[PDB]
């Protein structure tokens, strides 16, 4: 009832709430340090809109230093800073740091039960179950403000927001609060596959933010079943999980020896095919929950296979910026999903992407079906018309709100978990090995680059052709491998050196003429400058036909 017409006023009074958002948003910052400098003394949208100027990241981070520093909120927001969130998304290999406050968690918790209530209507058999999710908190960054800095979710868990939440199942969790509030995520996991496991039979959903994270999760299962079922055979938890939390509350879902649940579980995981394990090992899952969109779409063979293809629901789409809005479709086939903006969240502008729109600028109620676009956002921070960097393309409309499909991070060359490495990055790391080649009788002609997920976990592979004796210098070419993952930013880092989520980068060197060849490839297909990046199957195949020698980082 109240959800069914909550839904139908947030999307057919798209304009007007939209416009209203604005206001709120404008009007006690007009005597922000920010603002002021654009003569914005009232609120009036053609002022706005005609003396704010769009901007990048870099074009403020100079006013987000000062606040990371410790000066007052209102350089640029009149509600008060109180923490940031760490992007993904980095400068000079750091992660940006986005300003926020209590109404980014207002808006999450906002978005979490709209979902909620979208995936409820769509699904059946939950709601006396629990979700075995794979939650994780990282750990935060303190600034010289005294404020931390924290990824998203984790702003979340680390709050009464969190800790006060709903009591319903789509707020149960297999793993205790300790569990997921642990900084130790090796710790963590392995404990979330633990409760899970015990206590299989509830399990209704399962899932994680990203797909390469219930992937992992998996892949650990796979490469732990039979330590989880040790413990679960004695009722006790290994000797090495050292967070007392963990200890504590997982040693009550465990309780006393389960024999018998452990040999159900072994009698599971014994069978000769991992396929359907998720399925086997949880037979009252209804769907997973997970977002198989952007880059996760690459794992999404592998959760078919080992989910016996359960329904893959990719419910949100958001950043550090902002939430953006909801799959309104849950059950979609993974390359359908769409996402709905909700015009609550912030105010939206897109800028366009190909010739289909050629206005310079346009709301949320004026993007056009089959046009490309870039989000650009205002929201309750303190940033004002900032792009987003990912493109979105409009594939629909639910009443007046336009639905968007995710296309891509703009010049992403690379990326295997949550690391996203650019054409810039990459480039740099090439520059590094280049003078590891210099210095030992070697120079580069080329390089291409390719996300391995053939194998777990992921990889970056690199093909360098290189020039001028019975064989290839080893140790200069594995100190190749070396420079450019230690040319990489912190997240990369964090993903290969802590999660265990990216595994060693890999050269693969490559015969003379490849790269001439590659370009025979392309120009055969219809067609110059050597793509940074290869996603054809085809040209893959032309480059692994080339390789002559394989090296790796370590
Ligand atoms: N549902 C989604 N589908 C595809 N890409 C996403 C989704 N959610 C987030 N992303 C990507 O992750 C970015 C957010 O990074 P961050 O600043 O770390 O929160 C977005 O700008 C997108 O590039």
């Amino acid at each position: 009832e109240t959800f069914e017409k909550q839904l139908k006023d947030l999307t057919s009074n798209v304009k007007s709430i939209q416009d209203n958002l604005l206001e709120e948003i404008i009007t006690p910052n007009t005597k922000t340090e920010y603002l002021q400098r654009f003569l914005i003394d009232r609120f009036d949208k053609e002022l706005f809109k005609k003396n704010v100027p769009i901007v990048s990241y870099e074009d403020i981070k100079p006013y987000l230093d000062r606040v990371v520093n410790g000066e007052s909120s209102d350089v640029i927001s009149a509600r008060t800073i109180t923490g940031f969130l760490l992007s993904s998304g980095t400068s000079g290999g750091a992660q940006k740091m986005m300003p926020w406050n209590n109404k980014y968690l207002d808006n999450l918790t906002f978005i979490y039960d709209l979902r909620m209530q979208v995936i409820t209507k769509h699904v059946k058999g939950v709601e006396e179950g629990k979700g075995m999710m794979f939650l994780f908190t990282k750990q935060e960054s303190m600034t010289p403000s005294g404020l931390p800095a924290r990824v998203a979710t984790s702003s979340y868990f680390k709050s009464d927001y969190f800790k006060n939440r709903p009591s319903n199942w789509y707020y149960s969790y297999t793993s205790p609060d300790e569990v997921i509030l642990c900084p130790n995520n090796t710790e963590s996991l392995y404990c979330h596959l633990l409760c899970g496991l015990v206590q299989r039979d509830e399990v209704v959903r399962t899932g994680s933010i990203f797909a390469s994270v219930m992937v992992r999760a998996i892949e650990v299962l796979k490469n732990s079943w039979e330590e989880l079922c040790s413990n679960i055979r004695s009722g006790h938890l290994s000797n090495w999980v050292t967070d007392l939390g963990c200890q504590n509350s997982v040693s009550l879902v465990l309780g006393g020896p389960r024999p018998e649940l452990a040999d159900t579980i072994e009698e599971i995981c014994n069978q000769n095919s991992w396929k359907g394990i998720v399925k086997r090992l949880w037979p009252n899952t209804k769907y997973i929950e997970t977002v198989v969109t952007g880059s996760m779409g690459q794992y999404v063979p592998m959760l078919n296979y080992y989910c016996n293809d359960l329904p893959l629901v990719s419910t949100t789409y958001g950043s550090s910026e902002t939430t953006f809005g909801i799959n309104l479709d849950p059950l979609c086939k993974p390359e359908d999903v769409s996402y709905t903006f909700m015009p609550n969240m912030s105010y939206f502008e897109f800028i366009p992407m190909d010739g289909g729109d050629k206005n310079d600028v346009v709301d949320l109620e004026d993007v056009k079906l089959g046009c490309t676009y870039e989000p650009v956002v205002t929201n309750f921070a303190g940033l004002y018309r900032m792009r987003v960097g990912d493109i979105v393309l409009v594939t629909g409309f639910y009443n007046n709100a336009p639905q968007f499909k995710f296309v891509r991070r703009e010049n992403v060359v690379l990326s295997i978990d949550s690391d996203k490495t650019n054409e810039e990055d990459l480039f740099k790391a090439v520059s590094q090995a280049k003078l590891v080649l210099e210095s030992s009788g070697l120079d580069l002609k080329d390089f291409t680059s390719y996300a391995d997920t053939s194998t777990f976990p992921g990889h970056y592979v690199v093909y360098l052709e290189v020039d001028t004796q019975f064989e290839l210098d080893e140790e200069a070419l594995s100190t190749c491998c070396l420079v450019m993952e230690e040319s990489l930013d912190n997240v990369y880092k964090r993903c290969r050196f802590k999660d265990g989520s990216i595994g060693p980068l890999e050269i693969r060197v490559v015969r003379q003429g490849t790269f001439d060849s590659l370009m025979d490839f392309f120009i055969s297909q219809g067609a110059y400058k050597t793509p940074r990046c290869i996603k054809s199957g085809k040209a893959l195949q032309v480059l692994e036909t080339c390789v002559v020698a394989k090296f790796f980082s370590i």
